């Protein structure tokens, strides 16, 4: 179960740049220089990185300083081959944006929170970014009062159509990718999960240009089903992008290492996206517990991608085993795949035996067959067939 670029497997400078401050403890491990966590993920077999301009450059920075900066991140790319397919901008860490960026009731905030995406977007595409990634997590309110929700959502909309506007004008080859979170660092967040995110693009002026980036943890928190979610991301040709992590349930942001939490979401996540085709990286947003050192960063790091690789196979020989393709037509999933009334909407009104001679109670009687198809899923994902 061995990594290689070809995977897509890509993480965050701030995953394994953690230090492992928490709202009740200090950091318990040094800085990394983000040149070290590349040439570090690439002997992992990483195919790439991702930033917020934070991460990158520290701010603050002159131009000068963000010039070598950027430098020294581009030869290290160069001296690995790694990529960046994805950039982010951090409207969350300093204190003027503690009501927000896009949505701060301060104008100023906003316009200034605008120009700080437009500076890193620039930057995004240079580097060769695909997918620039938006979350709001500072988007939102721990009170009633403090936040009328629909001037929120016309201010974030003026914001992402701006930005949909700067990168039309400019010729880019960029697209956006909305991050839905529930709850933290707010009380509640706008937009908080991919239902939400979706029904928001829709009502750009682009909307082509925007899509989702959900995270397993995240639409957890919620106790919603995250398989579930990206079927219906997919389904509208919304999954741009995809963060990977894991999260026991319905408790603050845990982003565990991929694999961990719910295993058996984790399962059903990969047999979804490697049956779909799911073509973009697998991008894992998540943080080493402050409980280790440096040799259990990357022990954690390679565990994500393990993971990964380990469940891929599980869920290729679930779909590829006679068995199984038996029972999925016992429980007639076929069928589901067919539609209802091809015959319209006139033939169904005078198909008798749709309604008057319809025999209820001999299609009650059918069973699903659903718990022996299950159990052949958990045979195959503990390798036990
Ligand atoms: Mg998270
Ligand atoms: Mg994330
Ligand atoms: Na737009």
């Amino acid at each position: 179960y061995q990594p290689t670029p070809e995977d897509r497997f890509t993480f965050g400078l701030w995953t394994v740049g953690w230090q492992g401050r928490d709202p009740f403890g200090d950091a318990t491990r040094r800085a990394l220089d983000p040149v070290e966590s590349v040439r570090r993920l690439a002997e992992l077999g990483a195919h790439g990185v991702t930033f917020h301009d934070d991460d990158l450059i520290p701010f603050g920075s002159s131009d000068s300083e963000r010039e070598e900066h950027v430098k020294r991140f581009r030869q290290a790319l160069d001296d690995t081959g790694m990529k960046v397919p994805m950039a982010t901008t951090n409207l969350f860490t300093h204190p003027v944006f503690k009501d927000g960026g896009f949505t701060a009731n301060d104008r100023d905030v906003r316009r200034y929170a605008l120009r700080k995406t437009i500076r890193n977007i620039d930057l995004a595409v240079e580097l060769g970014a695909e997918t620039y990634v938006a979350w709001g997590g500072r988007e939102g309110a721990e009170s009633g009062g403090a936040k009328d929700v629909r001037d929120a959502l016309d201010r974030m909309k003026e914001a992402f159509d701006l930005l949909g506007e700067y990168v039309t004008s400019q010729g880019y080859d960029i697209r956006f990718a909305i991050e839905p979170k529930p709850n933290e660092p707010r009380g509640d967040i706008l937009l908080p999960t991919v239902g939400h995110a979706l029904a928001f693009i829709e009502r750009l002026e682009r909307p082509e240009l925007y899509g989702v980036n959900p995270e397993v943890g995240h639409e957890q928190m919620a106790g919603l089903n995250f398989p579930h979610g990206i079927a219906q991301a997919l389904w509208a040709g919304k999954l741009f992008h995809i963060d990977l992590n894991g999260q026991n349930g319905i408790k603050y942001d845990q982003d565990l290492r991929f694999g961990a939490g719910d295993l058996r979401a984790a399962f059903w996540l990969v047999d979804l996206l490697e049956s779909a085709g799911y073509s973009g990286p697998r991008h894992f947003d998540f943080k080493p517990p402050r409980t280790e050192d440096f040799d259990g960063v990357w022990a954690s790091a390679a565990g994500c991608m393990r993971n990964y690789l380990i469940l891929k196979e599980r869920a290729a020989a679930f779909r590829a085993d006679p068995e199984v393709q038996e029972a999925l037509r016992a429980s007639r999933l076929d069928e589901l795949a067919r539609p209802t009334a091809a015959d319209g909407l006139q033939a169904l009104l005078d198909d008798r035996s749709a309604f008057e001679e319809f025999d209820v109670d001999a299609a009650a009687a059918r069973g699903m067959a659903f718990e022996r198809l299950d159990q052949l899923a958990m045979d195959h994902l503990l390798g036990a067939r």
